[PDB]
Order: C-alpha cells, then structure tokens, then sequence
C-alpha cells in the first residue's frame, strides 16, 4: 500500500496559438491514491469556471493531474488552486 501527497503548482500560461487567451493552471503531480477533490478560489471565495482536467499516471502509479481553466486576471484580484486529499488533513490552498 502506499500513499503520497501531491505537489501544487499554480500558473498562468497564453497558448502560442491564441496569444490573447490566458489560462490559470494548477498541476497537481506525484499523488496517491488517485481520489482527489480541485477546485478555484478568488479572493477566498469559491468561483464558478469551466472546468477542464487532463489525468494520468506513471509507472509508480503517481497521478498527475493538470486542472486548467481561462481567467482574465486583474492586480488586485487573488486566485489560488484548493486540493484536498487523503494525505492532507487540511484542504491545501495554493495562491497564484
Ligand atoms: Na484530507
């Protein structure tokens, strides 16, 4: 049996293809077991966006998960990633 928490990353990228869009990311890798709840914060509060993920896993059956969604950021506005996990006794909450 094992069991491993997640690293968190939280990002934004432009797709080379579409410079103009900006997308907030947040790379959840090298966790196990694979039961895991992700979602978007701003200024603390839970928001509503279109929810896009891409899973997979490696041959130590790690998962890493890529949970992506469009955003169009302001100075003053705070966004953060919010994963809980078996592993996390706390849900971990990870600013942009
Ligand atoms: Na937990």
């Amino acid at each position: 049996m094992i069991q491993r928490t997640p690293k968190i990353q939280v990002y934004s990228r432009h797709p080379a293809e579409n410079g103009k869009s900006n997308f907030l990311n947040c790379y959840v890798s090298g966790f196990h077991p694979s039961d895991i709840e992700v979602d978007w914060l701003k200024n603390g509060e839970r928001i509503e966006k279109v929810e896009h993920s891409d899973l997979s896993f490696s041959k130590d059956f790690s998962f890493y998960l890529l949970y992506y969604t469009e955003f169009t950021p302001t100075e003053k506005d705070e966004y953060a990633c919010r994963v809980n996990h078996v592993t996390l006794s706390q849900p971990k909450i990870v600013k942009f």
